[PDB]
């Protein structure tokens, strides 16, 4: 059955992530609140110290002034065109806000623990939309070690080769009224499941309302049915069958050329269903591939056992003792005496005034001879020592704060740009371009929507859901964080001015300056001579 | 009654924020620091006595 | 325009919002706290007893 | 912060066509009459979202970017066609008004 | 109570140092018109 | 056991920082043409060689050897035959 | 070393107290500092007690061995780079 086994792959990667949803949990922990476990806020102090947002602060401020957007430069070969619109898309709904926000994500999950993600899915909006009218659907969230799970045995960790795809939202009620709306269902269903969140709950959140999401992965072998170019000339064409549905009637309009080759493709299907029985299974999905792109810090294969993770952890050993030792200070000096002399009962009983509170008596005169006794009393000069921090433990704070900065050193040069922080980029280089190769599959299935040929060269195509399968000539790759193509070829055109020699090259480059310009009548009109001598000069 | 801009009216602004649980904890770094801060003072005042 | 202090405790956007803007947040909950005088004038401008 | 400043952008730009977006635009002065009560066209999100710094007033905005390529630019005749722009951008009184006439009258000369 | 009451802190120094920062760089909107037909968008838009 | 346990090291800072700057410099291939007839011949070998190696699981097969590399000695990376339908190589083909 | 510990405090004998123990343990407000004198029999001549117990310390033998320990460590792990930030011991494993 179905659901027994989606449960057999929740079971394992529920079991891991167990293990990882204690680590990266506690990692939370340790960020959001501190390292206590066990009593909690008992007669004893709490203090807090810790290094962490310092650090943390640093190295995000480092990646978030270098954010790595997309290149995915056109195809070696024909044409060097091919970003075209795609840039276009990619940035149009990439330029968002949420972007930012699965950035966020990335790097908050790949300091403390190692992992990170965001969600893309298909959404329709018709205010000035994309092409085809849609918009894809970004849903970084947090915890995203105990939400979604890679556990089909992932060599990588983009997880390319993984079919779970399994992740839960948790929710509060209105949201869950909202989402089974927006999904068509009852609201009565009670969706329930194993809980992310954490295993404690001394304080008031008592909904679970979590809804899980599965995602399956196959081949699909797509089979022949391609057609040709709808007028006659440079014939065959690459187009699909599956996902054109009942209605071919406009390609059989005068198009409708009929050939047969078998394919093998690669598909995925989307599924959602709760802890309590199976909702929905096989839903539509758009990218093939990976639907959410998951983001990566250090991991490892131990017992062949999931490790992802990030040096923070380590350094939560020491921090845990550090900030004790705050605490156990503060009883040193909370709980104790002050410092007065001791003497001896018979030496008082006629005074107590001009001793304990008074400046205005300079007159220190004790008791001395008492019936009986000596009676010939010695000097009491007893005094009670201050406390002073035993050095054991000072200097082991200086060891603490010893071990907390020999686990965290990265650095930057007089440059201030380069440093051991670059290699976390460098893999979080791979989430971004990660992503790009599920964002490819989603434009055959939901907007590719334009075709180009031999010589203006762009293709009217006039129908839902056409295009050729010979998309995937440009090739994968990542770069700095771009804010416009304008701003794109603005920045290029800037890399390559300085570099260049003083005489004709820079002021071709320049004149190309002149033509990239914003708003103003200044620089309309500085644009205008531009242009015109860039047409004058042929 | 009648609201103009949609989407959101009011428009909020953020500091560092995140899901434990996901319980939304909007917060800056001058929290941490209260801890020291509170302990500091009090050595003053003990300090007078 | 009106910044008011005290703003996680004045607008709430616990409606599961999953980014800061809040752009997915249907909650938009927010309060007005003044005096006397104040009270009056926003009645008399909204019109209300 | 970024985000906060871009994000209120968004909501401002919804408010542009209830409240008053009131101007249309066509092909070729290009600016429409547009005589009435709320009336506009649909098109207006064709501007994208960004920020930048904060800038007390178009020309100080223009002004601003005039110095931003000021500088960089080869003393030869790109200096002095972004010089003469600055010519125009002037503020009030007599000296910056003639400057800014021979300024004009340059540029006028000069196509 | 019948103790005395001091204070310290750190904090005004740090607050008005980052305030300071920001406050000399208050960060406005560019809004730059489309990719597309025309830039001349930004138009009265910025001006309202 | 009923003993405390502390952790220290100091193995990520060194780790980070030798991977680091091995994973600046990843160490392609040249496999230069001979010396003899022509120098036309990496032709379109480059264009299989990186058209399925610049696929994120080359950088993988980087990790697995650095790691393996400074703790132990070691690394290693699988190559076998798959047949990909989608924008192939020629003869139709990616290799695992 | 640290978890395993009493406090500092001073040590007197039993036949000076059962009369006061409020003021002297938890109490700021009263700076009156009394133990107990004279007992029945006895000598009674009381010399001063004043035995306070001693804070912890570092053998010094595991400490300087803690920095000997931090010796060892760096001394097996020394590659480094110029002013130029590229060469080092390292690229022999690069080579490899």
């Amino acid at each position: 059955e179905s659901i027994l086994s989606r449960f057999d792959a929740d079971w394992t990667a529920s079991d891991e992530a167990r293990r990882e949803a204690k680590n990266d949990l506690f990692f939370s922990r340790v960020s959001q609140w501190d390292d206590w476990l066990s009593q909690y806020t008992t007669l004893q102090y709490r203090g807090q110290f810790d290094v962490v947002r310092p650090v943390v602060r640093k190295l995000v401020s480092e990646m978030r002034q270098n954010p790595i957007d997309v290149l995915y430069r056109p195809k070696d070969g024909a044409r060097p065109d091919a970003a075209d619109v795609l840039m276009g898309m990619y940035r149009t709904d990439m330029r968002h806000n949420t972007a930012k926000i699965a950035v966020n994500i990335a790097v908050r999950e790949q300091i403390e623990a190692g992992v990170g993600a965001w969600r893309l899915v298909t959404d329709y909006e018709d205010q000035s939309p994309t092409s085809n009218n849609q918009v894809i659907r970004r849903e970084p969230i947090h915890s995203a070690c105990s939400h979604v799970i890679w556990d089909s045995n992932s060599k990588l960790m983009d997880k390319s080769d993984a079919r779970h795809c399994t992740v839960i939202h948790s929710m509060s009620q209105n949201g869950w009224e909202d989402f089974a709306e927006k999904y068509d269902l009852d609201a009565d269903d009670i969706p329930s499941f194993q809980n992310p969140n954490d295993w404690v709950f001394p304080w008031l959140t008592q909904d679970t309302i979590q809804i899980a999401e599965f995602y399956e992965v196959v081949e699909k072998k797509e089979t022949a049915f391609i057609y040709q170019d709808p007028v006659t000339g440079e014939p065959v064409s690459y187009f699909k069958r599956d996902i054109k549905d009942v209605i071919d009637d406009l390609a059989d309009s005068g198009f409708i050329k009929i050939a047969e080759r078998q394919i093998k493709r690669r598909r995925v299907y989307k599924s959602i269903i709760t802890c309590t029985a199976v909702l929905k299974d096989k839903q539509l999905i758009a990218g093939e591939h990976i639907p959410i792109v998951p983001v990566f810090g250090e991991w490892g294969f131990v017992e062949d056992k999931e490790v992802y993770e990030g040096v923070v952890r380590l350094t939560k050993d020491g921090q845990r003792l550090r900030n004790m030792i705050m605490s156990f200070n503060a009883d040193i000096v909370a709980r104790t005496p002050k410092k007065k002399p001791f003497f001896w009962p018979e030496q008082i009983a006629g005074f107590e005034h001009m001793y304990d509170g008074n400046d205005d008596y300079p007159y220190y005169l004790l008791n001395r001879t008492d019936e009986n006794s000596g009676d010939l009393p010695t000097q009491p000069l007893a005094y009670y020592e201050n406390p002073e921090v035993p050095q054991a433990n000072a200097y082991m704070l200086e060891a603490a704060t010893s071990a907390v900065k020999e686990v965290a050193t990265l650095g930057v040069d007089t440059e201030a740009v380069n440093g051991g922080q670059v290699a976390f980029d460098t893999v979080n280089q791979l989430n971004m371009r990660a992503d790009l190769e599920t964002y490819v599959f989603q434009d055959n299935l939901a907007t590719a929507m334009r075709r180009d040929g031999e010589i203006d060269l762009a293709t009217g195509e006039k129908q839902v859901l056409n295009d050729i399968r010979g998309r995937y000539e440009c090739y994968t790759d990542v770069g700095p964080s771009f804010q416009s193509m304008k701003q794109q070829n603005r920045a290029e055109i800037l890399e390559l001015l300085g570099k260049t020699p003083q005489g004709t090259p820079e002021y071709q480059l320049l004149l190309l300056q002149y033509f990239t310009l914003l708003d103003g009548k200044g620089v309309e009109m500085m644009r205008d001579y531009a242009n015109k001598q860039l047409i004058q000069m042929g």
